[PDB]
């Protein structure tokens, strides 16, 4: 078992690549499984859950060449109805978006699938997925709405329209793909717009999409190969953006991030604290844009988060958390209750890392009340959640001590280089021999 143990920063610098996203990686391999034709696959992200899926899809017969020390992919699509039973239960290991996904995939299939994964998967919430596919005469057991589930699949499945009480956590992109099996149209409608990853790669692979507040699929069309490039993550380059954000002394790129609009909340939130971040370099390449991004040492002032960056900022409330530690006043979390059923309830884990670094933190069932103040040195622990670990880790640029972070080992889920790149702008992280 590992630990991160860290000691200040004097400044970040320099220029570097964050590797490839992770909700798209998941979505390029997937479709490019069941596309017809060879599909290759640039910056895909060889972290553990990416992995995951990709052994998962492995075991029902998609054909995956992977060249991890180029991040690339070369996919032998099987086409829609290629796949085969699998032998065994997939194991989705960490990954969320992979269960959720493949559920989507698996429910129209000829046959059945049980999908299981480590202690931490078996606890995320699965109703919202299962209760929508069962409309569409999916056939799914589970006990409490958790993983395992075994899927009894249903080539018959019949296209639903279907209006997601909640700005979907994976519940748009696996009706989705549960549409593309089914019968008639499958129209998916929500109350705030959300991630778009998985309609801008049907749309990639040239599967026809419709169009105002919903998106609607038709079943039964061909998904056709067409190579992705893969934009770096921003829910990674995140940590560095904070790190430099909030060290003296740092000036930084980061080149060839994602910038789809649904995921910048962090930046859109840390420049309403105050922030010195310039986005530059935009390109459009395949489907997803990707820029240059420059941060800049720069103070903070508290802020109320407004409702509406919510969801654009999910995912990054951990590391902007670590901002709101070291800003003048105070900052106000709301309607940020999605944070408590992830890897680990990272409300519940921030808050008790921030006070055990001396910080005045206080939860609500839906978000956290921060007082800025000062970081001190001292030990707390991950949760086994790669985004706490990684918050923490850049606490530790400020804290004014070492800050031992307990048991990392799963920040290699998302982020598998973080340490040599953390190092490498100056940011100081050592992986140690942890307990237990
Ligand atoms: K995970």
């Amino acid at each position: 078992v590992m630990d991160y143990q860290t000691i200040p920063s004097q400044g970040l610098s320099g220029e570097i690549c964050v590797p490839g996203d992770k909700s798209i990686s998941h979505r390029a391999v997937l479709l490019a499984a069941i596309a017809e034709g060879q599909t290759q696959v640039d910056g895909f992200l060889m972290g553990a859950d990416n992995l995951a899926m990709v052994s998962a899809l492995q075991q029902m017969g998609a054909s995956i060449q992977v060249i991890e020390d180029e991040n690339i992919l070369v996919v032998e699509g099987v086409g829609m109805t290629g796949l085969q039973a699998p032998p065994e239960a997939l194991d989705c290991g960490n990954s969320g978006t992979a269960i959720r996904l493949l559920s989507g995939l698996l429910a129209g299939q000829p046959f059945n699938t049980v999908l299981t994964g480590d202690s931490s998967l078996q606890r995320r919430p699965m109703k919202r997925i299962i209760d929508p596919l069962t409309l569409m005469g999916a056939k799914i057991d589970s006990t409490g709405n958790v993983p395992p589930l075994k899927i009894y699949g249903n080539p018959r499945l019949t296209g639903i329209h279907y209006q997601l009480p909640m700005a979907s956590a994976q519940v748009k992109s696996c009706l989705l793909l549960a549409g593309l099996y089914a019968r008639g149209k499958t129209c998916i409608t929500e109350p705030a717009p959300s991630r778009d990853h998985t309609e801008r790669l049907l749309k990639h692979f040239h599967y026809t999409l419709q169009k105002k507040q919903s998106i609607c699929v038709s079943g039964g069309g061909k998904l056709k190969a067409n190579d992705i490039s893969i934009p770096g993550d921003i829910s990674s380059a995140a940590f560095f953006i904070v790190a430099a954000t909030i060290t003296p002394g740092s000036a930084i790129r980061l080149c060839r991030v994602g910038v789809n609009p649904t995921r910048l909340g962090v930046i859109n939130l840390l420049k309403m604290m105050g922030a010195d971040i310039e986005v530059t370099h935009y390109t459009e390449k395949n489907e997803e844009p990707t820029a240059d991004i420059t941060v800049r040492h720069a103070r903070l002032k508290g802020i109320d988060i407004p409702p509406d960056q919510v969801p654009l900022t999910i995912d990054e409330f951990p590391v902007l958390l670590i901002a709101a530690a070291v800003a003048q006043g105070k900052t106000v979390l709301r309607d940020a209750a999605e944070l408590r059923v992830k890897e680990t309830d990272r409300i519940a884990a921030m808050v008790d890392g921030l006070q055990k670094l001396g910080i005045a933190a206080e939860s609500l069932p839906d978000g956290v009340i921060i007082q800025g103040g000062t970081l001190e040195g001292g030990e707390v622990n991950s949760y086994d959640d790669h985004r706490i670990a990684m918050a923490f880790a850049v606490a530790g640029t400020l804290a004014k001590g070492p800050v031992r972070i307990r048991n990392c080992d799963n920040v290699k889920t998302s982020f598998p280089n973080f340490v040599e790149l953390a190092n490498e702008v100056g940011m100081n992280v050592k992986g140690v021999r942890g307990r237990g």
